[PDB]
């Protein structure tokens, strides 16, 4: 078996809880190594890390699995972690049917991310060490919790091309089932395997299931980027007079409405396919106002390179955003650029306050997403989304 | 009136939102200024900037009252902005009839903090400008909420003594009351308006709501600073088996078991008056472990300087608190220093955390005080309260 000797600086690191030996900690490798190769670690001096995932061609050379030299990388090595993962959310978190059931390196299993919904699992791997056990984590995950029947493989996204893996879209194991009407709070979502726009993030559960207790009868809401309509059918079921949506995609919002249908709110809400901007301006010019202004953009910065241009961008769309709130209204604004750190956000938000002239108080704590993906406090690289709900005042 | 002439920079604050001149910001002064006096804000060039309440011995020159050259300042003023503070937990955050109805200047009116508890609202002022107002405040409040009975002046406390101003402590205006049984959740709690040992902070109001949802039965709970049960409290009628609760103050633990004995918890508790440090030492030498242990220690940072020697002591009571959790746990953590921010406090968990040996993981959202203490974006420091909820796992 191959091993690979780390500096100093990344040993120091292991030895305070990072499970990750970064290509610029390694020192020379003892032994060929080829993607997905389990290898150990070592420090200059001898001195055994851990035993992991490795892959020369990735910035992180190697994803530690296990720090005892003596255990064994296998089915059952990852059975015993998944079902420690379900346990979790289910006795700890108390979620029931729909949720995060692993979420890589938080759960102990590096490259590995899994779903469910309802009897539906959904798996994303994302190490090239952890494709090798695709077949023995499907069934895994399968005798741990019976509640599934299906195993649906969603080997897709920029993880899994970043890794080099190829896209793989299918039933992996169990029925051939790809459907389901999944249950958050009173709202019901059709959650379909098959195809894209039509999918359901379960990350801004706890988020979406907030803001009902800030929706007044008589509100009127505008959801900037509602994708499937998961905060605009909250704002709705939870007594909404009207309500909004804005997507780019012709798919999502098909979906939007079929979920509006299935939750009996069809009547009060309307979904437009367009552009975010544009469709924003719109209403300004028209003096629109709401009550409540929810906005979800997509990440504006996928690498630390691009932040500037990112901050510019969610700058734009919470002034904008913020001009479409009422005196006394509701701004709800979140990020889930991985590189843009809370203080960041915020210093954002609150130049784009500046500028509109507006005092912006916290009604709620700095949300993130939901426990079921859990943030490591010694990985940093597990927080990602940042959600901030706003009272929205005119500072005259 | 006397005039304060300010720089480009602190001019250019005001314009983004700040209400505040920091003497270092202050170019020039014309006409006599005395502590309290109600003076103008001028820019180099001649502009009004504002007007408010000035203090020639702080850091913090004036703190503006209104931006407005027409509007006076006088009881009807802040009897507008009384009620509008009011309304603001009433209509928006949705309390009934416990809650800080004023708190300074995150609802324009600097110097002056209100806590309703039931028909009993206690006041408390810390500048000598605001002071010159005290009864004229006292009767806005009963005039526009006709639920308080009695204003009683609780104007004791460094808060008082920090700005020169006489210690008093009596009712103010209405009905010689001075205590209330208040409801949070489903939790009760005697509050006694005289001394400072029967009291009980409204500003952790959401956080021990929180707590509620974490606590299985049998649970056993270690609660280092209770003062008067707040925490305890909330955990042994959520089906705690066994709450302890330590505090250095004889009289706040008699407090304590009062509203043990309110609650009906008297037997699920033991309280112990002491040092959290060498009591926690006690508890560590049996091998004792808790399934929950809650950290509310006082304020160690009261100063930019001070924050090496604070952030030392937070980190010996957080690597004792954590070595006091069982696998599997919680720790429940806050810091209620404003100078110590958000990240300065999460790596300090980070670094008690991997001394200790634990993963921990977020199980709240980066969790603040009550709204009813609001968070001004554009001013930080009316924010100072922070707090975690963390699951505690042995690295090994």
């Amino acid at each position: 078996m191959a091993r690979v000797v780390v500096d100093a600086q990344a040993a120091r690191a292991i030895g305070k809880g990072a499970m990750i030996v970064f290509k610029k900690g390694v020192v020379r490798v003892e032994g060929d190594i080829k993607p997905g190769d389990i290898v150990e670690v070592y420090t200059r001096g001898g001195k055994f890390l851990g035993k992991g995932f490795a892959n020369p061609n990735s910035n992180i050379m190697v994803r530690i699995v296990t720090k005892d030299k003596d255990v064994e990388i296998n089915k059952d090595l990852f059975k015993r972690r998944i079902k420690k993962a379900n346990e979790y959310r289910k006795k700890v978190l108390k979620y029931t049917n729909v949720y995060r059931m692993v979420y890589g390196e938080a759960d102990y299993l590096p490259g590995l991310i899994v779903d469910r919904f309802n009897d539906i699992a959904s798996l994303q791997i994302s190490s090239a060490g952890m494709e090798r056990f695709k077949l023995d984590v499907a069934e895994a995950i399968m005798e741990v919790e019976p509640g599934i029947e299906t195993v649906f493989e969603k080997n897709t996204g920029r993880s899994r091309r970043r890794e080099g893996l190829p896209e793989i879209e299918r039933v992996l194991l169990g029925k051939e089932k790809y459907r389901t009407i999944i249950q958050e709070g009173r709202a019901k979502f059709i959650v379909d395997m098959r195809g894209q726009k039509t999918g359901f993030f379960l990350d801004q559960r706890e988020n979406r299931l907030a803001l009902e207790k800030w929706v007044q009868p008589g509100d009127r809401v505008l959801d900037v980027f509602t994708y499937t309509g998961g905060f605009a059918i909250h704002a709705a079921i939870a007594g909404a007079d009207e309500v909004i949506g804005i997507d780019k995609s012709p798919r999502a919002i098909e979906t939007a409405k079929e979920n509006a249908k299935l939750n009996g709110v069809e009547d009060r809400m309307k979904f437009i396919v367009g552009s975010a901007f544009e469709e924003m301006e719109k209403l300004q010019k028209k003096g629109e106002k709401f009550d409540i202004v929810v906005l979800d953009p997509p990440a504006f910065v996928q690498h630390e390179k691009d932040l500037k241009a990112g901050l510019r961008a969610y700058f734009n769309v919470n002034f904008a955003g913020l001009n479409l709130v009422k005196d006394g209204g509701i701004l709800v604004t979140c990020s889930c650029s991985q590189h843009v750190d809370l203080q960041m956000f915020k210093d954002m938000i609150i130049a784009a306050g500046a500028k509109a002239g507006k005092f912006l108080k916290m009604l709620e704590p700095y949300r993130t997403q939901a426990p079921d993906h859990p943030i490591l406090m010694a990985s940093k690289d597990t927080e990602y989304l940042k959600c901030l709900f706003l009272y929205v005042e005119d500072m005259r």
